[PDB]
């Protein structure tokens, strides 16, 4: 396996503060392909400058043949609060319609969606005139809509998209779903599917495939983040409304962080591992964990692997010249391609201020880890682009630079594989 090439793009000029708001782990999405289109969305300076700041929306065209980046700028809410949990996930439905959310560090939700279906029936004009505003609530559903904080999307099979954060605080709180239906427009309530026990889950990211939905996470005790502990997995076969242990055992509803029996590894607090970190359901139905520990002695990232035989196994990411990660530093992604042979560690390394793309091929039990691409120069939780991976065998990541402002650029580097 080899790069085709490598191109990089500079979308626009990272915002300042000593929190990072773009390029953040728990982003879901930030990059997304749909149809013959690519978006991605972040933060900008607004023109009142230091800690005002408005969501951009770019759109550029990938196929047949790529296209330059467009960008409008949503300049009717403004971003103020200079906390790294403000993030914007993005997701997109199967009317076409783009979806965001941001903003949130234990507050109520802040939501809107495009008037109609721009990225199916696909306009000439990308303007903010082509969003609706921003809204409190989920038309259709119910809340409770505060405190909410981590925003993740998870487009379905049927066109459909899961939204899904917490409400609660870290240490105690629960998580919701809800689901926006493409065929009304409207959202309805899942409800409360994981419960905290005066503690809270922290999940690594939802991953769907053939009608499955997959979920990893960590419990965290306290706002210390020395007190994450175990990694837990379970899966639903109905979109979230109905879960499963890996044993196939069905789970009560909501899934109490106090049931042992989704732990499928035991990881003690004071172990240096962190909460959303990254995970992967690959085209074959393997499960993948990415998270990192001290437990050998060394700070590694971990990667624990759900085999086809039931088994779980844990092995340590550590190919030669990747720095291993301590509890705060940049958290990284796992990605696959379409064939479920190749799988893509996405790793910050803090000593050197860089990106490595890691490879491991499923026929040597992804024990192989290899180097096969850098992004340098980079300060940033990478994030990557799932379907355009899957459909054009090119590995598109979003970043955020090194550096000091207003040097430091926001990024998509595109890898192009010979898969
Ligand atoms: C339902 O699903 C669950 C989840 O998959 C499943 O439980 C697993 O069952 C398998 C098979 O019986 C267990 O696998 C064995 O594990 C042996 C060692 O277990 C200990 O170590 C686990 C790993 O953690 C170690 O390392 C970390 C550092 O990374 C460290 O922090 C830990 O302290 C520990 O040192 C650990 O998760 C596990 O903890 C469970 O069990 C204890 C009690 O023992 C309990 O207190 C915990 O709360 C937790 O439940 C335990 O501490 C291992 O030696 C053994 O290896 C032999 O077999 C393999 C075969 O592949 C050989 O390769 C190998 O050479 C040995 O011959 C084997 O791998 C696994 O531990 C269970 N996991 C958990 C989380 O319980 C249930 O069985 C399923 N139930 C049903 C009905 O299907
Ligand atoms: C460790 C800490 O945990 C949560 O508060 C968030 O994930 C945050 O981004 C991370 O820095
Ligand atoms: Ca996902
Ligand atoms: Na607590």
């Amino acid at each position: 396996l080899t790069v085709k090439s490598t191109k990089q793009w500079t979308i626009g000029t990272d915002v300042q503060g000593s929190e990072r708001l773009n390029g953040v782990s728990y982003q879901e999405d930030a990059l997304i392909t749909y149809g013959d289109y690519q978006y991605v969305t972040f933060y900008e300076t607004a023109p009142a400058g230091y800690l005002n700041h408005f969501v951009k929306v770019g759109r550029r065209r990938v196929s047949p043949s790529v296209g330059d980046w467009e960008f409008l700028t949503l300049d009717d809410y403004t971003q103020k609060t200079m906390d790294g949990h403000n993030m914007i996930s993005m997701g997109i439905s199967g009317d076409g319609k783009i979806h965001l959310s941001f903003d949130h560090h234990d507050v109520p939700i802040n939501y809107r969606i495009s008037k109609n279906g721009i990225a199916k029936d696909v306009p000439s004009k990308w303007t903010s005139d082509l969003f609706d505003p921003v809204v409190h609530e989920l038309v259709g559903s119910q809340g409770p809509y505060s405190p909410l904080t981590y925003p993740r999307f998870e487009p379905l099979g049927n066109g459909d998209l899961l939204l899904e954060f917490r409400i609660g605080q870290s240490g105690s709180g629960d998580s919701y779903i809800h689901r926006y239906s493409a065929s009304t427009g409207k959202w309805q309530a899942y409800g409360m599917y994981i419960q905290g026990d005066d503690n809270n889950a922290y999940i690594n990211g939802l991953d769907y495939l053939d009608g499955k939905l997959y979920t990893s996470w960590t419990v965290r005790e306290t706002p210390n983040a020395d007190t994450n502990h175990g990694v837990y997995f379970a899966y639903s076969n109905d979109d979230g409304k109905t879960w499963f242990n890996t044993n196939d055992t069905k789970l009560t509803k909501p899934i109490s962080t106090s049931d042992d029996s989704t732990l499928i590894w035991d990881i003690p607090q004071n172990s240096r591992m962190v909460n959303q970190e990254g995970q992967l359901i690959d085209t074959k139905g393997r499960f993948h964990i990415l998270m990192r520990d001290l437990l050998s002695g060394e700070h590694q990232y971990q990667h624990y692997l759900r085999k086809a035989d039931g088994t779980w196994t844990k092995n340590a990411i550590n190919p030669a010249g990747l720095n291993g990660p301590d509890l705060y530093d940049p958290r990284g992604k796992l990605a696959g391609d379409a064939s479920g042979e190749y799988l893509f560690g996405i790793l910050p390394d803090p000593v050197k201020q860089s990106t490595g793309i890691y490879v491991a091929t499923a026929s040597k039990d992804f024990k192989d880890w290899k180097s096969l691409a850098e992004i340098p120069n980079t300060s940033t939780e990478p994030l990557f682009d799932k379907t355009r991976l899957h459909e054009s065998g090119i590995l598109s990541v979003f970043v955020r630079q090194a550096g000091g402002f207003p040097d430091r650029k926001l990024q998509v580097w595109d890898f192009e594989l010979d898969l």
